[PDB]
Formats: C-alpha cells, structure tokens, sequence
C-alpha cells in the first residue's frame, strides 16, 4: 500500500555483500517487505566519501542491487533503487544540516563528506515519511541523530517529518569477524580472512569458516560474552537455517567445535549458492536489474519530491 | 551566447540590499551582463544557515530579485532564478564536500550547515561553467576554497569542472560602515546606524550619511589606511555618481567634510529613488518577477543538470 514505511540502504564499496550485510539487515528486509511498505537503496553517494573506482563503483551498484533480488528482495513488493538518482536525498541532506549541530557530527564515532554523511543518511530516511528503518546495531546512533534533527525540525515546523523507529534485529545485529569474534564482520578489516562474502568460491568460505576462532571449552553453548566465536558460528548457522539457537545447541551437546564449523560451512554454502547462480544471471542479463531500477527510481522520485517542496515550503523558499 | 559565464548570488536575508551588496558586487554585474553570459542568483538555501522566519523569508527572496532588476540587471541579458530552485546545486556540493579537506573547512574565517556553506557555494559556481565570479572582498577566501576543490576533482577527472577566475574590485571590494568604518557594512552588525540600505527611507539614510565618522584632518584625501570614513564618503560617493575619486578628491580642495557628507548624500539620496519606485512596483506586480525567475529557474536546470551527470558519470554513478 503505502504505510508501514520502510526504508534502509547499502553501499556498493565492495563486489560482494558479507553475512553481516545479508543477515543483520537484508534479512529482515526480506521478512519485512511482505506487509511493509518497502523502500531499498543503494547508496552510491556514501561510498564516495571513500575514493572510488569508477568502472567499480558503477558495476558494484549493479551488483548490490542484485545481491538485493538474490536475497529475496521482490520488485513487486518493494522498490530497489539507486540514491544518486534522487535528487532529494541532497536536498533534504541541506536543510537537515542546518539543523544539525557541529558538535553533534563530531561526537559520532578527514573530508567534509566524511563529516556530513550522517546527515545525508538522515535525509535517505526522512526523506520518504519512514515508519521504520531495519538496520544492523552499528547504524544505531547514525540513526539516533535522524531522529534528533527530525524531532528538531519539527518542533519549528510541527508535522512535516515522519520520526522513524529503529529496527534493528539481535541474533543478527552485528555478525562478527571470523578470526577477530571481537570486530564486526566488515568490508574494510584488511583481510577477507574473516570476511564470509556471498558472491566468494563457496569452498573458500567454507574453508574460513573452519579456521573460525573458536575457545577451548570444548562445549557449544551460546554466550556472546565468553564464548565470542563459538556464538558467532551458532548465530550464523541459526540464520541461514531457520534453527533457533536453543535449538542447535541443545542439538549440540556431545559434539565438538568440528562437527559446528562443519555444519556452519555445510549451511553457508548450501545458502550462498542459489544466491550466487540469481546474480550471475542478473549481470550476464542485466535488462530486468535495469527495468527494476528505473521503475524504483521513478517511483522514489515521486514520493521523495514531495518531501523536500513540503520541507521547502515550510522554511518559506519560493516554490 | 554561452561562453565569459558569469555567476554570483545574494543571500535573502534582509529586507533590502545595502550599499556594499548593490555596489560591491551588484555593480560590477551590471557592467559584466553586456558581454558575459550571466546567472545572478538569490541564494536562499544559504539563507537558511541561520534560522529565518518563513514568510520573511519568501518575502525577501522576491525583493532580493527585484532589487536586482532595479539595480539594472537585464532579465534579456540575464539570468536572475532562486537557488533552492535548481536541484544541482546540493547534488553538486554533496560530490564537492567528499573532495574537501575537513581542516581545509575548519580554516574558513555552530551547525552542519554554517561548517559545509562554502561547500555549497562551491558548488553554486561550478555548477555552471563559470569562468568568472564577480564578487566583493569578504568572497575571496570563499572561492579560493571552490578552485581548489575544482583542481583536487579534475585531477581524478580531467577536464570536468571549469576552475573559475575571481573578479573581484578595488575601489568598491568593501563598502565599509559608516560609524565604524572598520568593519564592512553588513546585514548583521547590530546597528542599522551604519548601515545604508537601498529600500530604506531615502531622507533616513542621507541622516546616516551626515553622522559619518571622519576624521580630523580638514583635508578631502582618499587613503583608506589613515581616513577610513573618508576614503569611504568618497569611494561611495565615486560608485554612485560615475566620476573617479581624484577627480572628486581635487574639487574637493578647499572644502570640509560637512561639504562631503552633504554630496554624498544627495548622491545616494538620487541613487536609491529610482531604485524604490522600481522594487515598489515589481512588489505590487510580481507577475513580471515571477515570470522572470520562473525562466530563470528553467535556463538554469539546464545547464547545472548537465554538469551533475557529466560529475556524476566520471565519479562511476549509474545514471
Ligand atoms: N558486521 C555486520 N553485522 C550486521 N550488520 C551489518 C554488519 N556490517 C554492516 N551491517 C549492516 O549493513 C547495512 C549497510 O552497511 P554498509 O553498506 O556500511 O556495510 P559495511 O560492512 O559497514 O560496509 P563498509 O565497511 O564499506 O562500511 C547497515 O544496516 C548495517 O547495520
Ligand atoms: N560591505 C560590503 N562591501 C562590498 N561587498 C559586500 C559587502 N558585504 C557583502 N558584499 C558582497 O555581497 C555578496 C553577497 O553577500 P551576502 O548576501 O552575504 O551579503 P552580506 O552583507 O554579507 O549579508 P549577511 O551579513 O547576511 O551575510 C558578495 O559578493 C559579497 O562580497
Ligand atoms: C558512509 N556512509 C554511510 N555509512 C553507513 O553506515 C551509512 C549507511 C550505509 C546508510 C546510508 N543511508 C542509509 C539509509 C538507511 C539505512 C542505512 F544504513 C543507510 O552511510
Ligand atoms: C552563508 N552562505 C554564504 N555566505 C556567503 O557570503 C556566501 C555567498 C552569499 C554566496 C553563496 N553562493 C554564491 C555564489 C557566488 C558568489 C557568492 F558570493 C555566493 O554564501
Ligand atoms: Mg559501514
Ligand atoms: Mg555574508
């Protein structure tokens, strides 16, 4: 319909989503977008405050969009787009920042776009009434800020912004680092040693994950604090199979960290494979991933220009 | 035609242009709109760096325009349209601020928008072509900033940006204040005192113009470093009136100070009627400045849209 709002973003800064990316947020954007009104973005304005190649940056957003459908993602049910195609998004992203204070961009944990960006991710979700934003645990407080200059800019112009809630799952809200369970699983941690990425040769996430750092209690049993990498891999396995946790580890009881890196690996392969044969046909046959974004864009426009020249005219701009 | 561009803007925020604005910049436009491709523009998303109230802010905009028309820009030579009118430019600056050194921003002479404003500026001018930007002193460092990030950006992607030349001029780089005639007059000094604004009451600002502060010396000489009210009388009185200041300086041999104050207020006084009468009318009729920065607005989506996906092209974007 057109309630429910829902909106959250990736950026093409790599050629392969990880499973932090795909189960601490395209996850529930897949079990969300069923009765959620949804809006899905590659954010390709945020990769650049990093320097970027360009024949990368523009193959890379073909293939997060992509990785999108290949997860679940149906152009039916949501609207996958590209943020550089929306003007509104820095449109917004300007006003917003001037109510935005200095010392609030600098208490978030250099360019100018390094220091701005938040605000700009503020304008991404406001910029479409967002009910709800289903991001992972480190979006939290970049979210946090979107609501403060929401509730901020509301109470000069009462009615004009839709404060998002922050949804943001638990099991799933920061996988970490296969040989470092104390850092979270991301693109830039210098090895993909840890790094499980979707579009990897199977057998060589699978051959991280059995060199995953497990402890020596020689008992699977879930407990993030004390038993980072043993929770991890449960935590893993939970999510790409539908198990609960309680589930697995009382299924567990007698085997060895083996026998769980085993069936982690098994799981993770047995999941990355159908999503890698939907990508490969998406960029070898890139017309459906092009009609799915211009109708995305089209329809993001739409709502997003709505938006800025409702905020537009309450700042009193000349329409 | 389409080449010598010209670009500079003025912020709505106040009801009338002063001295300094119609002579410091304004001026200079007028004489560069004959031969050079112009876009003037009323910049209200700079506006809004300080909290306004939005009827005045709309209210200003149109009077801003207007006083530019008054001050005899050619809406057949040139191009008057309001900034949150055309999209680019907060594309634009969003691209420019990842290509801007944090410290480089910190070292201009508090919120997010008051840190990234030359950003926005930047973007302003080169989303345009400009080759030439007609402004007072206090711009300077402002767009020293703009072709610096112009350089860094073409490095990575020759030939993209125009880097802009500084036009700036001597004699009316800086209308100073008129009872502290070391400070510029400016739209925020406390005092309307000093302040000679275009729409006030002619008969007001002539009484402002006698209780100039000079100096003691009995002696008509422009030398703004030892007479600072009086090389300011003068360097005023030489912009309204078209004859240079030593001709001016000469027939001033024998006269006092009261005879400069009195001649320089009959000149502002014959400066700023025509101005009122204009701006009165176009107020009382906006469907001629409406139609003008509805025009202006379009000629301008034109070509600033062209430059952010020639930008956007190079970064990688998908368009
Ligand atoms: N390790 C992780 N666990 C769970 N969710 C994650 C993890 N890393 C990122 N996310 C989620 O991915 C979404 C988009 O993040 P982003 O595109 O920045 O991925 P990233 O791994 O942080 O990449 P980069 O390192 O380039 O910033 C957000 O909802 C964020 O919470
Ligand atoms: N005292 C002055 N003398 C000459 N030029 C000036 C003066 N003040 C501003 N200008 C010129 O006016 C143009 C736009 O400036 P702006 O709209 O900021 O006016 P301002 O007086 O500085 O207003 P504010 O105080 O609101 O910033 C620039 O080209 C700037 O150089
Ligand atoms: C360097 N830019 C950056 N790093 C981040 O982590 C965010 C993030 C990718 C994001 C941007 N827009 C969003 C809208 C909704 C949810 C989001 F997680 C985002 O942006
Ligand atoms: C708070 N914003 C702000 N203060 C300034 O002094 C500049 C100035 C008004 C400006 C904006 N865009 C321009 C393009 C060309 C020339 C210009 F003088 C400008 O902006
Ligand atoms: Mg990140
Ligand atoms: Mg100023």
């Amino acid at each position: 319909t057109g309630s429910r709002r829902i909106f959250s973003g990736v950026q093409p800064t790599s050629d392969s989503l990880h499973l932090g990316n795909a189960l601490g947020a395209v996850a529930q954007w897949v079990g969300l977008q069923d009765d959620h009104d949804a809006f899905f973005c590659v954010v390709d304005l945020h990769a650049i405050t990093i320097p970027q190649d360009p024949e990368a940056l523009r193959r890379r957003t073909l293939i997060t969009a992509a990785q999108y459908l290949a997860l679940g993602i149906d152009p039916g049910r949501a609207t996958i787009f590209v943020q550089s195609q929306v003007p509104a998004h820095t449109q917004l992203a300007w006003v917003l920042g001037c109510f935005t204070g200095f010392g609030q961009a600098s208490r978030m944990t250099t360019t100018v776009g390094l220091f701005t960006y938040p605000v700009l991710q503020a304008a991404d979700v406001l910029a479409y009434d967002t009910e709800l934003v289903p991001v992972g645990e480190d979006q939290r407080q970049h979210l946090e800020l979107a609501r403060d200059v929401a509730q901020r800019f509301n109470s000069r112009f009462p009615g004009t912004l839709v404060v998002p809630d922050v949804l943001i799952p638990k099991m799933t809200a920061k996988i970490y680092d296969l040989q470092d369970p104390t850092s979270k699983m991301s693109k830039s941690a210098g090895t993909d040693a840890g790094l499980i990425n979707l579009l990897d040769d199977p057998a060589l996430s699978a051959k991280k994950i059995r060199s995953a750092v497990t402890d020596s209690e020689r008992d699977i049993r879930y407990d993030p604090d004390v038993k980072p990498g043993v929770s991890n891999l449960l935590n893993i396995q939970s999510a790409v199979t539908g198990t609960d946790i309680d589930v697995l580890v009382d299924g567990y009881a007698g085997h060895g960290y083996g026998d769980l890196k085993k069936d982690t690996a098994e799981a993770v392969v047995e999941f990355v494979n159908p999503i890698q044969a939907r990508v490969d046909e998406l960029t070898a046959d890139p017309a459906e991933l092009e009609a799915v974004l211009a109708a995305g864009a089209q329809r993001a426009h739409d709502v997003a220009s709505k938006t800025v020249q409702r905020v537009y005219d309450r700042l009193g701009f000349l329409l």
